[PDB]
């Protein structure tokens, strides 16, 4: 299995994108079970609406009725641990989302992310290359 | 009675933003019943720590500790009407984040935010200036 970033649903989701090439790649490859999080579409949609417009942030809204792409929504319990873990990894510059993501994987036993430039690989998990 | 955005929670942390004043004399005449939410709350974080740097970020982690701010967890229903809305909505740009804050305000009947930069005003709400 595996969990997809923004960082990858971006470069997925805008052809204009210097990685969308790996991306598509990386996706014709990937294993059956693929999920994400609602914090990450989320995530995805604004920075696609900021770069590439309404249009094409449509399309990372439209991963939420996927019947393929499974969607976790973050629980408060699991929030709650990010947070934790935000406030104790110093060491790093690390988002809200990238924490609530690393919390989704340890909680789904995931070790794969579909992500690029290397905060996930930082934080101990396989930033799937092609 | 009013519902604090990232934009507001951003210029307050940071006293270099050029509307922390602007921000203090809001906080310092705000009413009883103050509310957020966890995207809010998550993005602040976000924010806060790229400019700021970690120890500033730990203040707004800090928030969702209050007995002061109501910190309201966006359900995944309320997610779905703000989906709905980004959707709909593409004549100006709309960040996720501010279309669950735009979803929360309207089911707790609030139209007062403390925010900053015309995006809540654009969508309906007032962005209360001292």
């Amino acid at each position: 299995s595996i969990f997809v970033a923004t960082s990858f649903w971006a470069a997925l989701g805008n052809a204009g994108d210097a990685r969308h090439g790996t991306a598509k790649r990386l996706w014709a490859s990937k294993p059956p079970v693929v999920m994400t999080s609602n914090h990450v579409l989320g995530e995805t949609w604004t920075l696609l609406n900021r770069r590439c417009g309404h249009r094409a942030a449509v399309a990372a809204a439209a991963i939420r009725l996927s019947t393929v792409v499974r969607v976790e929504h973050v629980t408060a319990d699991l929030e709650e641990q990010a947070w934790e873990w935000l406030v104790r990894h110093d060491e790093r510059e690390y988002s809200f989302v990238d924490a609530t993501s690393f919390a989704v994987m340890r909680k789904k036993g995931i070790q794969n992310a579909y992500a690029f430039d290397g905060d996930f690989s930082a934080a101990g998990f396989v930033e799937v290359r092609p």
